[PDB]
């Protein structure tokens, strides 16, 4: 039996990404019950990113959940579920995510141990510093900067070197960088990756536009910083074209189709020789601990989606001397 | 705890592969213990594939497990194990069996359960008529066709054609065949697939030496009926080079480390596109449950190594209908 219902989430502050801001975000909550036990699950709807609470809605009402009598049939089901429409990649993957939580729940095991992972082995993730005066950019910097041990900026954007100078005035954590397709140009995005290195930035996330590929090649591999995937990508089927042009993936759960197709992403990202970092959209500590459940295989992360937020439904990871701290509960490991 | 010691196979029947014929099969038996639970793993090696008991056992003894108090770390134990040496993957796949049917039982679920495949998905498996005088094939077929859905014959010799037709004469199964790089000119080898192909064979596996990828791809491109890999490839790291060479490839336990990197390569074929089919040595019923708990997700099965061998030492799954049967045991679904 699933269930499900909009639950808008309410940031704490104003977010931005590339040039749309906002104080809130569509979210949709699912549940799926199975003698007894039930399995949670979300999906969660950034505006540009092309689902509403209305598809999201609609989507799942074509869901036919009642006709399998086993949730341990994963396999089949995903299968069921991505043959109902085309996209719709966040709805699905909140299916996903309760159907993991259930059987999860149904074997008494976390994830991250039924993929056989040391729970030791997770990641420090970012926060990001958002643009703002120099003065207000400062003052964030220092009041964040002893919970994390690296920092994220956007760049791509107008004044990337002040906000850089401006972060780096007052602590010396390392910055991974996300540009978003912001740069057009091949040489400026090369010559911008050696400034950034010299100014302590350890990563850089889609330096150029999808579609020059060929450009972004060139530079990856004149790069002396990882660089990492993400408009460039969405499912698995996206992965192997990727190789040689990138360093390594960046995957989310909303832009998959949740769990079980980002592991298997993590694992042909692997053995194409490429490496992984894990993601994630404002989101509550249901996704963000679904995804962190893969996080002991990924070389960056930035799982801190529900840290953004003022209305989390869940107790799940937390971050722990800056590194994401899985708990012991089964299935995705969440409380309600 | 991690135990071992050898255990050779005794064969029904003189066994040959190209031009080695033998009558038993070196093989070391594994059991790993946690807190009262054992799970079993098995390594077999056929003479000319390198491996023996000697050179199993001496790997064996380089394996500390003792320093691991988490069997649930498979991917950390795994690695450790593959670092020990180059190769020796029979002895590798074998503490990979064992471990995998641990964990399972300590989660009271088979891997295929884990795996989130249906097990009524498993496929029919081929059963090998030996080459032999026409009498003698004849007679061979007709005892074993009724117990199976498809046979298997092994072509590139001399007689190809005349074994095919001998065969044809009592059984109309279709037929799945390995040439074992027998064929050497890519004409010859496309014109025996078309001949074959009107004769009822589906299914051709390493038509031609692994040192001639370009006639393969050539051949392939070509070809009315799906091509396997199986000399061509060993581990993960070499299948992406067969993409586009090969319809699909051939994965055994004893030659690519055990059930974690088979499934992963499983994964890897199918998110290139490529098909998968499943092989094994002579083995006890450990290795080919083991090898059984994925078969749901494989187009082909060659999984009757047990039922060639007189002592097995177990009790997994069998072959009913013709089809590879699971039974619901936990782990690699065994009875010692
Ligand atoms: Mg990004
Ligand atoms: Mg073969």
């Amino acid at each position: 039996k699933m269930t499900f219902f909009p639950y808008e989430l309410k940031l704490r502050h104003v977010f931005t990404v590339a040039t749309y801001s906002r104080t809130t975000t569509p979210d949709v909550q699912v549940e799926i019950e199975y003698e007894g036990v039930t399995g949670y699950g979300e999906a969660s709807m950034p505006p540009y990113l092309g689902e509403t609470v209305e598809s999201v809605m609609n989507f799942l009402k074509k869901v036919n959940l009642e006709q399998f009598s086993d949730p341990f049939q994963l396999e089949d089901i995903l299968s069921y579920v991505d043959s109902l429409s085309p996209k719709d990649t966040a709805a699905k993957a909140a299916v996903d995510i309760a159907l993991h939580d259930l059987v999860g729940k149904l074997l008494g095991a976390p994830w991250y141990k039924i993929w056989g992972l040391n729970k030791e082995k997770t990641p420090s993730t970012t926060f990001t510093i958002g643009i703002d005066t120099p003065d207000v950019v400062r003052a964030k910097t220092k009041e964040c900067a002893g919970l994390f041990n690296i920092l994220k900026v956007k760049l791509g954007r107008d004044n990337d070197k002040e906000m850089i100078e401006t972060i780096r005035s007052v602590t010396d954590l390392p910055i991974a960088v996300d540009a978003n397709q912001g740069w057009k140009d091949r040489q400026y995005a090369l010559d911008m990756i050696h400034w950034l290195k010299e100014k302590g930035i350890v990563m850089i996330e889609q330096p150029m536009p999808k579609e020059q590929l060929d450009d972004i090649a060139w530079v990856t591999q004149q790069s002396p910083l990882p660089v990492f995937a993400d408009e460039s990508l969405q499912r698995l089927g996206d992965v192997a074209a990727l190789k040689g042009a990138f360093t390594g993936i960046n995957i989310k759960l909303m832009k998959c189709t949740g769990m079980r197709e980002a592991w298997k992403m993590v694992t042909l990202a692997h053995a194409l020789g490429m490496r992984v970092m894990v993601g994630c959209m404002t989101e509550t500590s249901c996704a963000i601990s679904a995804a962190s459940q893969f996080s002991p295989a990924v070389d960056f992360a930035d799982l801190d989606g529900n840290l953004l937020i003022s209305n989390d439904r869940f107790k799940g990871v937390e971050v722990v001397n800056g590194k994401i701290t899985l708990n012991d509960l089964p299935g995705i490991g969440v409380m309600k």
